[PDB]
């Protein structure tokens, strides 16, 4: 029953996330006729159907369902890795509920502009550590008794820099500092370079369908963020984009899962 | 009869990668009396001997040669991985040749400036690749039977670093997209001290003559590139840059080979 | 009592490299009434106590004195490693003299200019490089015969970041080239979340008191940068952070140590 509470939990905060990232890409009130087949909004240095906000918060409403009942059951007949991941989903969400509170710390408007980068990258950063631990999590409720074969050679190293890369493009999503947005524009399309290289090298060192697919991921997800690039922000484009690069988010963490829990018992 | 063949297309395409980048290097025309004495072009940001143009296309054809003659013997008396190198190589050669044939995709002037960037630094892209396969399958030909003793602690991690800071000078040198050439010279300048840190690392945990030599070919390559940039593009300074990075990435290809193939069979 | 030495020797450059980084904080003459409550001086891009000059040449003088007994008790009943890492030590403090002696090579103002962001960066280097080595050295003196039990997972990557991470810091306060202090200032507040996701990655793979305290040290080093610039360039935080930084330099030397040593005889 935990299995299964957890693998749908997986699923809930994986299609909750895309959902926003598909609803907040230049939509705060989804403007143009063409509802996903008008462009977005440029990069700062390049310068409504109510269904979809009914569905976005039905599906918040019943992904926050499954994490409770994930949780419940993590202290009914779970082991003490399952309690502590999902205290940390939990601690996530409760910190993501107080960022939603913006008490007004200070009416500066530079502090004020920062203040809400901080608040809108780290609801992403936040959504990108709970996908990651529920992701750890259901490998773990999986193989629990089996031996953790691994899958990547290089899982930590393609793990750490996935997240880096990751964390790249919250910021050039969200930071919208102008001087800091182009820089960290940059930076995040010349290190997609340095993660390809890594997956190339990966794939050389074990030949397996794992590494295929890990380096099909990253070139399809550069691909993806380079045709959003190409043309304006077509939403089709920039919507496979994020899809992309959260199901990366969770393809890194379920090849990182078996090379952690090795050193484990049980 | 494979292991000469394949050390001479090593060899051969060394130094054609050099020479190209020796002739290329600000000569579409090789302007200015001092033929190999004349400041080359500043990057956009700090904004004819037909012997030279005989003997290039001369290497390259011999150079195609030897690499045919490697690929017929790679399936004769030759093992899996040989042949897997060199169909790698020869799918390399064919993009190459493919981006030759410049069909014109768009007339639009921006991604048309874009799409020659693009095939100016994919076709170093592929030498680099070329370089590091062929030199990989020159170490797996020797030592097939022997042991495969390491060189260095990290050549995995120090291939997949030296090899991105090849892509970011790779693109210093060919994507002139001026806000995004200055951003990734300055990119690659500052990474050239997280390859000296590497190297010393690595001479630290542990040093023999193969560390040392890492920390030198770092040191030699940080200091011609600096010299190229004290002062305008002198061009024996730029020939040595370019000499010393296309043997640097020969040289982690080579250190890396050992630690790849130690997991492998015979 | 070689231990002593080098344990004294280590505190005695920690301190000596703190303090020198709370004079020279926008101390060239430490104007303005509040010695150390008045904001320094911004980035280039963003735009006289006589107790604190002779207690800084007193440290100095006696920490020299240290090493230098710390040198000749190296080579008395000292192992060859200890011999090794004086040297390093002493060589570093020789090139630090050279540097010192500032005979003109260039009067061009840009080649000065230049040359005097080398000197400046380069001191702060050579001090980096001394305290990582002595760090190390005091952990040999340690644990001579004993097994060296290792502390974190993942101390060399941390260590190579965390050294890559403190370079970039130097080349923000000293290297004053307007667009390249931009970039690296950019690089270093965005490379500060490379190290953060890092540690928390360490942090999973193996929770201690150690993993703890690293990911505390990142983040109270982030928090405090941050602080740093939220408002001005207030002496206080500007402290605080500069203190942090050597620290975490002596702290991933400590926890590397192990690591490197394990391989090691006796
Ligand atoms: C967990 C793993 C990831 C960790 C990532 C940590 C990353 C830490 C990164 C460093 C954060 C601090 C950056 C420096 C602050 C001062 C910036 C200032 O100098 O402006 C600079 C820009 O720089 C900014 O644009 C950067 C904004 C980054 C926001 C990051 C949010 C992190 C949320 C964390 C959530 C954690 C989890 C949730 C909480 C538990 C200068 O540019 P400007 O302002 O444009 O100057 C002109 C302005 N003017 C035109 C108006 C005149
Ligand atoms: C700026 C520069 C940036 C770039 C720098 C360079 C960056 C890249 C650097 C790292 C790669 C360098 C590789 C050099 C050696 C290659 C040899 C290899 O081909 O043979 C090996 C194939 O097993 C794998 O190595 C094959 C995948 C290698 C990548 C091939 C291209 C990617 C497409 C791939 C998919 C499309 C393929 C389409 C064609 C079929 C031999 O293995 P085996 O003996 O047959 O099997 C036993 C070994 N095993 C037990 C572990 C399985
Ligand atoms: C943009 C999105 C791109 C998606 C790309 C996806 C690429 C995915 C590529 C494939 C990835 C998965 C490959 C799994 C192979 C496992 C093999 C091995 O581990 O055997 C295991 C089986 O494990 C399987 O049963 C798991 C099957 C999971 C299917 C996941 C589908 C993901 C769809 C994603 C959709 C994303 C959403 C898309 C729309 C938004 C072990 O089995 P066993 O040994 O028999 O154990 C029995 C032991 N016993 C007998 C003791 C009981
Ligand atoms: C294999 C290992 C290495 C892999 C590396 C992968 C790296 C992928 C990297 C991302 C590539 C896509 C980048 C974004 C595209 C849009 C850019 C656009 O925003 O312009 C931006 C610049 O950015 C460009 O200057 C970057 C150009 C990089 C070319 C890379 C070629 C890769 C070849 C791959 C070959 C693969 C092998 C061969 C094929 C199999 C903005 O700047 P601008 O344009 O100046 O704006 C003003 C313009 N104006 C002044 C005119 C108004
Ligand atoms: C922003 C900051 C950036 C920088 C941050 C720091 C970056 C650097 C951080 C990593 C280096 C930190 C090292 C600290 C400890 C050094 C101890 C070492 O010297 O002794 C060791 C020497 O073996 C090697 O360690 C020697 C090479 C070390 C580098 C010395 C400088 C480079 C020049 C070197 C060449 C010129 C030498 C010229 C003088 C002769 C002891 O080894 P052993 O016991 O004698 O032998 C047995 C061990 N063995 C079996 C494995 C072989
Ligand atoms: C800018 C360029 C900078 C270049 C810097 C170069 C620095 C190079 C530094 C030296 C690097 C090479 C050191 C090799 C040491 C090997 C030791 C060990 O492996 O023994 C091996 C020998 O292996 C040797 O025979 C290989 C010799 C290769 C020489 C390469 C010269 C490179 C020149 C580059 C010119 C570049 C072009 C320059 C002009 C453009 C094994 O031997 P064995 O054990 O006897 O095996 C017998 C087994 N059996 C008995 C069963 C049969
Ligand atoms: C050991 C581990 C760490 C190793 C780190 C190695 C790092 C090597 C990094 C590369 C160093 C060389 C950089 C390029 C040189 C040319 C720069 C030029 O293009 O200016 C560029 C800026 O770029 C500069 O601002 C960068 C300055 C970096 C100083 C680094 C000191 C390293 C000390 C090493 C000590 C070693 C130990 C001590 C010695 C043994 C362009 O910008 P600009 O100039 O502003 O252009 C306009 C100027 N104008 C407005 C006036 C018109
Ligand atoms: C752009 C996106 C950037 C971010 C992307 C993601 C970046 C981060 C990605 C890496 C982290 C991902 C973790 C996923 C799985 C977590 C499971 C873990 O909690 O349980 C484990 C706890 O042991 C440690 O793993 C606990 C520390 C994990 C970090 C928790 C938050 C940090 C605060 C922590 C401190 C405050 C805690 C406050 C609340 C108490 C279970 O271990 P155990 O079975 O109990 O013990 C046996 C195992 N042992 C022998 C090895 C010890
Ligand atoms: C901004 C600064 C932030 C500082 C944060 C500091 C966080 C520090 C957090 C704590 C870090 C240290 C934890 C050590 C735990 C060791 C446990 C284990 O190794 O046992 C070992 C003990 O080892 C101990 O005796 C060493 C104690 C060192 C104390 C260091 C204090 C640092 C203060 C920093 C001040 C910085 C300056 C601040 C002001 C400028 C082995 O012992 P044993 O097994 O009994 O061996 C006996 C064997 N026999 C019996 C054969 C003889
Ligand atoms: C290689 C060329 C790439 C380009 C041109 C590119 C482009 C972009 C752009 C323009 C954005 C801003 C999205 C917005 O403003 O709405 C973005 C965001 C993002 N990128 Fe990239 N990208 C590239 C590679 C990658 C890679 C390789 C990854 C991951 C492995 C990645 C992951 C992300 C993520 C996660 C986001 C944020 C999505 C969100 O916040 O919902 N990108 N990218
Ligand atoms: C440390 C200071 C460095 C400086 C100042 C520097 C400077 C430069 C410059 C200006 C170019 C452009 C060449 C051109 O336009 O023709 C370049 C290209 C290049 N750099 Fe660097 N570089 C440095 C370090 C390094 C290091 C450490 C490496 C490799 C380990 C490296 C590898 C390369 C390569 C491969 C090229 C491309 C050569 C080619 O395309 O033929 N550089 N560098
Ligand atoms: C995360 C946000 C960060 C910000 C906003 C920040 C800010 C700054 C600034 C403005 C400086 C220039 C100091 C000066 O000009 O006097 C600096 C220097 C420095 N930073 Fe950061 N920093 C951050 C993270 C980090 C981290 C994570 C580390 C190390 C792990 C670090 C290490 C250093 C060091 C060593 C220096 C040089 C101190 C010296 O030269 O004495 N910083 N930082």
């Amino acid at each position: 029953p935990l299995k299964t509470l957890v693998l749908a939990s997986v699923v809930l905060t994986y299609v909750l996330m895309v959902f926003g990232g598909i609803v907040t890409s230049t939509g705060s009130g989804l403007g143009c006729p063409d509802w996903p087949l008008c462009h977005g909004q440029l990069l700062p240095f390049q310068l409504l159907q109510p269904w979809i906000e009914q569905t976005h918060r039905i599906l918040g409403g019943i992904t926050g369902i499954v994490l409770l009942a994930t949780l419940f059951y993590a202290f009914k007949r779970g082991t003490s890795f399952v309690k502590k991941a999902l205290v940390f989903i939990f601690i996530a969400l409760i910190l993501e509920a107080l960022l939603g509170m913006r008490v007004v710390i200070t009416e500066a408007p530079l502090l004020r502009e920062l203040l809400h980068y901080v608040y809108t990258s780290a609801h992403l950063i936040l959504s990108v550590f709970i996908l990651s631990t529920i992701t750890i999590t259901y490998y773990y409720v999986k193989f629990f008794g089996e031996r953790p074969k691994e899958y990547i050679p290089y899982a930590d190293a393609l793990y750490v820099a996935t997240m880096f890369q990751i964390l790249l493009g919250i910021f050039v999503r969200y930071v919208k500092a102008l001087e800091y947005n182009q820089f960290v524009y940059y930076l995040h399309i010349t290190y997609a370079g340095f993660l390809v290289i890594l997956s190339l090298f990966i794939m050389f060192k074990e030949f397996n369908k794992y590494s295929l697919i890990t380096f099909l991921l990253m070139t399809a997800q550069i691909l993806a963020g380079v045709a959003t690039v190409i043309s304006g922000f077509f939403l089709p484009y920039l919507f496979l984009h994020i899809a992309i690069g959260f199901f990366i988010v969770l393809w890194v963490s379920y090849l990182v899962a078996p090379s952690v829990l090795k050193t484990y018992t049980e």
